[PDB]
């Protein structure tokens, strides 16, 4: 009896096999990193560094994604809370959140605990939800989103464009960025998302910026922040600290 995917994930979680990788965001117009998206990685003893799409789906169905995310947040506080010195005041730290998470308030404690691992106001904690994760729990029962804002947590909509709330940020899915220059329809729709963000007073991140064409196009329309291989791949702690060290020493 080789035990299941279930016991496998709980095992890994007890053995902290789930680690943060960190992808930088950069301002639309370039410059020092202003934040990171924390991306889960599974460092598997047997198989190597396994990537999220192979395991986040079972985490969500089994419910284990909730504890997993808590562990990840604690790890990030441990990873970065001692090195606040290297982080531009207001540095954004984003975490991907599941729909299961949006039930009940514990999440508020987790956010409070992380925030409390840095000096007050020195970072901005962001939570990324996809549009369908808001669908399914629609609208009403959310003192949760009120309680999170009153601690200064921000809410971003992930993979946007692929209803309602107080959300603070939109992240343009990489699918639109990928088609810049190459199709006018896609371009116009993307200009619309951008224009809407501004009407509603939301910040906007473009994800999957890989080329200078893409970067320049987005910048020309006042996209607030960029993320992608052009700026930097997802990377382990050591590389992030090394790269931030460089950025503090010249500007
Ligand atoms: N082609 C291309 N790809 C790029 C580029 N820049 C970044 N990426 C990849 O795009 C994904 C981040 O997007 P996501 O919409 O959060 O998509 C994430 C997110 O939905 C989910 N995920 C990751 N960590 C967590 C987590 O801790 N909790 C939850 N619920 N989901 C997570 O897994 C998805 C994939 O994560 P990764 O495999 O790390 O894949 C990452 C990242 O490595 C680029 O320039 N080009
Ligand atoms: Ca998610
Ligand atoms: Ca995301
Ligand atoms: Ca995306």
């Amino acid at each position: 009896r080789v035990a299941s995917p279930s016991s496998e994930l709980r095992r890994a979680l007890e053995a902290n096999e789930f680690i943060p990788y960190y992808q930088p965001l950069s301002p639309g117009q370039g410059g020092r990193w202003i934040g990171v998206e924390v991306l889960m990685r599974w460092r598997h003893p047997r198989e190597g560094l396994i990537r999220p799409d192979l395991f986040i789906p079972f985490a969500e169905r089994s419910g284990l994604i909730v504890p997993m995310t808590r562990a990840l947040m604690r790890q990030v506080a441990e990873d970065l809370g001692g090195h606040a010195g290297k982080l531009e005041p207001g540095f954004h730290i984003g975490f991907n959140i599941s729909a299961t998470h949006c039930h009940e308030l514990a999440l508020v404690d987790d956010c409070r605990e992380l925030l409390a691992a840095f000096p007050p106001g020195h970072i901005t904690l962001v939570l990324e939800l996809t549009e369908r994760e808001l669908i399914e729990s629609s609208e009403v029962t959310d003192r949760l989103f009120d309680e999170l804002h009153a601690l200064g947590v921000k809410i971003a909509i992930d993979d946007f464009g692929t209803r309602k709330f107080q959300v603070d940020c939109l992240k343009i899915d990489q699918s639109f960025v990928a088609r810049i220059g190459i199709d006018t329809l896609s371009g116009h729709i993307l200009d619309s998302i951008v224009e809407l963000s501004a009407k509603l007073d939301l910040d906007i991140v473009a994800e999957g910026v890989e080329t200078p064409e893409q970067r320049d196009y987005l910048a020309a329309r006042g996209v607030d922040y960029l993320q992608g291989y052009l700026i930097g791949r997802p990377m382990p702690l050591e590389s992030l600290l090394s790269s931030l060290t460089v950025q503090e020493g010249q500007g």
